[PDB]
């Protein structure tokens, strides 16, 4: 993970699949999900919000191309 991971899963939930933050990852049917397996809560250290790791890994080629992935909250 590139986001300070949590040892727990917050109250924000998901913004990708728009699922329960505790649950998993929605998109985890098909995506290339490189290390963040399905099962890892970590909030972008450039907003520091929340999301399913891996779901964002899905969109993040969109923007936020460097290493890690992009904010689907705010688009961070
Ligand atoms: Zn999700
Ligand atoms: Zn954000």
């Amino acid at each position: 993970n590139y986001t300070e991971e949590l040892k727990v899963p917050p109250d924000e939930d998901c913004i990708i699949c728009m699922e329960k933050l505790s649950t998993a990852s929605g998109y985890s049917d098909v995506t290339d999900s490189k290390a963040l397996g399905s099962l890892a809560v970590g909030h972008l250290t450039k907003c520091s919000h929340a999301f399913h790791l891996l779901c964002l890994l899905a969109m993040y080629c969109n923007g936020n191309k460097d290493g890690s992935l992009q904010c689907p909250s705010c688009k961070t």
